[PDB]
């Protein structure tokens, strides 16, 4: 190990190897650190609230809706699906980490040991006009998630041989920066994601800007430090047209990530 001198699993290649996500990425430590939502005025909670409003705006105010949505790099989180659940009949959650998928399946089973998303759920229910309350919202999402799949964005077939309909939308929050060691892999990963999408289908990405790493407690993982111009260039080259692109100044605490804000985009496959 490098003891923080360099991200974990990065000493040789310069970027966290994916094996590291099967060894040192602890979903409970990640959820505890980033999605606790116990104090709203934290840097973490401020970021999450902005992500939720955008996902709410994308799926419930805009037209982004359809039959199948595939979430790419879900990790152990479900916040990114609460609003999409209202406009998509079927949701497929995917990640590279088996530990993350296990943590997800625990929440889908509503196991008592699963993570408590209750305050995040309540926030989304208030965004959507309080038509329902927390427990009813959670159950609607639990029924929408039809598949929990292994995923690798660096592969031509990110979901392997699992057959799926062409999706109406592909969603990916906070994953591509962590998964792609360079800009060519990033652009190819966006092309790989397009293999799951209908022509003219929607692509929704939210990720950090200009971040070289993120922390889970004392564990450092690599992130690809993209600027807005680089993201825009990679999205267009991968075969999409951008519908809207938003950049926010809000950052994670320097103790958790070295990002300079976040971006949010909706694109369509040309
Ligand atoms: N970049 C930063 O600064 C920054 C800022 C804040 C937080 C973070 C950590 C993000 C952790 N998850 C996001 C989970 C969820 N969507 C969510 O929103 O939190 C990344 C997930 O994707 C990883 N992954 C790595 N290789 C992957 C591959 N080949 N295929 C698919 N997945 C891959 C892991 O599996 C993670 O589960 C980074």
């Amino acid at each position: 190990h490098s003891s923080g001198l360099v991200p974990r699993g990065s000493m040789e290649s310069g970027f966290t190897s994916k094996d590291t996500y099967l060894s040192h990425f602890n979903p409970r430590d990640y959820l505890e650190k980033y999605y606790k939502f116990g104090s709203r005025h934290s840097a973490e909670s401020q970021i999450l609230k902005h992500l939720l409003k955008n996902l709410f705006k994308i799926f419930c105010l805009d037209g982004v809706k359809g039959d199948l949505l595939i979430d790419i790099g879900s990790g152990p989180t479900i916040y990114q699906l609460l609003s999409a659940c209202e406009s998509f009949k079927e949701i497929v959650v995917t990640d590279y980490s088996d530990q993350n998928l296990q943590e997800l399946e625990k929440w889908l089973k509503a196991a008592p040991a699963a993570f408590d998303w209750s305050p995040v759920v309540t926030y989304v229910c208030d965004l959507e006009g309080n038509r329902v309350k927390g427990p009813e919202k959670e159950e609607k999402l639990r029924q929408a998630v039809k598949q929990v799949l292994k995923c690798d964005v660096t592969q031509s077939q990110p979901l392997g041989a699992v057959p799926l309909p062409p999706a109406d939308c592909v969603l990916s929050t906070l994953c591509l920066d962590a998964a792609c060691p360079d800009l060519p892999t990033y652009c190819r990963a966006l092309r790989n994601l397009g293999s799951l999408l209908k022509p003219g289908g929607f692509l929704v990405i939210m990720d950090a800007l200009k971040s070289s790493y993120y922390m889970i407690g004392e564990q450092k993982f690599s992130s690809l430090p993209l600027g807005r111009e680089a993201v825009e260039a990679a999205v267009k080259e991968a075969g999409y047209t951008i519908e809207w692109f938003e950049v926010i100044s809000q950052s994670y605490s320097s103790t958790m990530a070295n990002n300079e804000g976040l971006f949010s985009l909706v694109a369509r496959k040309l």
